[PDB]
């Protein structure tokens, strides 16, 4: 404990990058002709979700589910049916990617038209499970990050920018 | 709605048959040496579970989970099943779609083994080929209630399998 | 760890006592004329529930819900509506009775015709919250008990009798 | 089903108004000295939540829970609210029955304080007198979509409040 939080990725940059992802995702699914649904993973992705779905220019539905994070359980499942639909799993950050990996499996069992993942942050150096991530906002080093849905000691989860925690001696 | 309920499978037969299944399951897992866990599907299997686990002579844990076109997990397991022998316990299997998917979901967790044990089985109503390792009774497609199976929120607590008789 | 389990309350005695409770509960609600529902608290009461409902001679519905056991949360709620109905909360054992206490409050908010609790075992000496328990199978001293839904180290939960754990030196 | 959607409350107005609510809520709790937590009700409030919490200038935690004649808890809080200031965050309040009960349930947990903040309010549709401490917009009983509010699984992601126009 005993620390400080400084801006790592300012709000404007995050907003800009999200607008971009928005375009990319739209370009990618605009001609599918099938129902689409963005699936966020609570709690972490509520903010990134809120902002990302507004940038996606294709009629979709927004849903959430929460998984345990040694077995991976479903604490809260989807309300929507994804069978035959294009599904985009939306996450705040991917590091080890175990949980994500299993959630993807579980969902595919429901036979969606397609399955992809879009994360705001990516820590490639911390991967433990090879998992296909189709959209990334920022590839970052293994930094102690907070904000945009990411918390630390039940704090900072509501910050509008990605911050770096500095552990004072 | 206007109906009657008559005994189809009396309580004694059910108890006897369960004692048997009990032996079968015990014989089958007694030498595994791995942790075991019976997983019941709520609400339907609470009674069959309660009785079946008492007949299983191997140290196991008892857990439940409840499932919902897409098949969802309304309540998940509390236990981890990875590397453990898992026996899904159900009151009755007919179409077997839900069961089928629940089995898939669980296998993703990599248990040592996966099996299903149902009290009742209506083979004539299957829609999904699903492996059922233990069966108490194979029955015709009858309107059944009791032992966890209800009808209009009734009979779920009957100690025997009953047949519903619609009245015209 | 390192222990033994010996019979404290044999299966026959438990069966007999439950048949009795069965009669008592029936006598008590037989003339209500309102829908009835026994609500069990998972995991512990699945066995006591299974046996008790078979002794209750009044048409009822059986349901479950699971609560966290410092705030008391609802991990799994009822499927049935209890408003205007006679509700009997069914538990394997009551000791401190905090959780039970709160679950009772939560449910009353739904305005059931009536609310009662029926427990197999009762450890009066361990109460921390004064809570009304209308039916009791056995009042026991604060013994290390297992069986009939009560476990210890994920074991014995399936025993058909109440056992006493003996911690070998 | 055959319809159109036109802008009722443009995105800019909503952002502005939220910044204001932000100030109000901050002014109100800045000196509490107790832990604070905004509790959103899924699905509807995920967007309003996301934007509102960024305007609240006091260290808080963000949590959600989802509720269902009887009002049930489909998903409960992860946080404990006892002794903490709790702000229930909703997209819109009309009849307010569900909200009303959720408030009761939570108070049973003895939080330091309990308040509600809704983006939209349809006073004309109230059925249960429930205290709403913060409101973004008081609107007539219009067919609204956007900002978390959907219609036929659509528009939930619109950045503005829209009005649905049925076509005959
Ligand atoms: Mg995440
Ligand atoms: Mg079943
Ligand atoms: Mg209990
Ligand atoms: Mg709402």
């Amino acid at each position: 404990m005993k620390h400080t939080v400084e801006v790592m990725i300012p709000e404007a940059e995050i907003k800009a990058r999200i607008a971009e992802l928005g375009r990319q995702i739209t370009e990618r699914y605009k001609d599918s002709g099938s129902d689409m649904v963005l699936v966020g993973l609570l709690r972490g992705s509520f903010m990134f979700m809120a902002d990302l779905c507004r940038e996606v220019q294709v009629s979709h539905e927004v849903d959430f589910m929460t998984a345990s994070s040694r077995d991976l359980k479903i604490l809260k499942d989807l309300d929507e049916d994804i069978r035959g639909k294009d599904v985009l799993i939306v996450e705040d950050i991917i590091d080890s990617g175990n949980t994500l990996s299993k959630v993807r499996e579980i969902l595919s069992l429901r036979e969606p038209k397609s399955l992809a993942i879009c994360t705001l942050l990516d820590k490639p150096s911390r991967r433990e499970v090879n998992v296909p991530v189709e959209f990334i906002g920022f590839s970052i080093p293994d930094e102690f990050v907070v904000g945009y849905g990411i918390d630390y000691a039940q704090r900072y989860r509501h910050l509008p920018y990605i911050g770096k925690v500095i552990l004072l001696d």
